């Protein structure tokens, strides 16, 4: 079981080539589609994407208007933004049900609670880590640096 058994549209609204990232770690974030504290999670995402993309790594942002409790200037980033999805409820994306079921917020139901929650994916496409929006760059590197070689050899 891996993320590569799910299909997803990209921002342009057409099917995204998810499998191009197979055999390399990847971080997947939920981000607000509208306004989005561009400090914190956003700067960790961008930092990691720039420090590590060169070696196969990417960050994927799934816009989601589920935690705004029609605003600002629409999410922008250097990494791949996907088509807006729901991450919780009867219409959540099975990709998100898969990752949330694989790694829950202990209780919290497993539900996504915050924007800029991320999941780290291994070379095989298995979610191995769930980070909170306030996780630092270093805190993500502790788990990620032993994946930029796969976890082997
Ligand atoms: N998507």
């Amino acid at each position: 079981k891996s993320i590569y058994e799910f299909q997803v549209n990209a921002a342009d609204g057409k099917p995204y080539d998810l499998s191009q990232h197979k055999g390399h770690p990847l971080l997947i974030y939920n981000v607000a589609s509208r306004c989005g504290y561009t400090k914190g999670g956003y700067e960790t995402a961008t930092t990691l994407y720039n420090k590590y993309k060169g070696q196969g790594f990417t960050v994927l942002a799934f816009p989601c208007n589920q935690f705004a409790g029609f605003a600002c200037t629409r999410f922008k980033a250097d990494f791949p933004i996907m088509a807006k999805i729901d991450v919780n409820g009867s219409k959540a994306h099975p990709l998100y049900e898969f990752m949330k079921a694989t790694i829950p917020g202990l209780f919290g139901t497993k539900a996504i609670k915050w924007n800029f929650t991320s999941f780290l994916i291994d070379r095989h496409g298995v979610p191995v880590e769930r980070f909170s929006p306030g996780a630092s760059v270093e805190d993500i590197e502790k788990k990620l640096l032993p994946l930029l070689g796969g976890a082997r050899i």
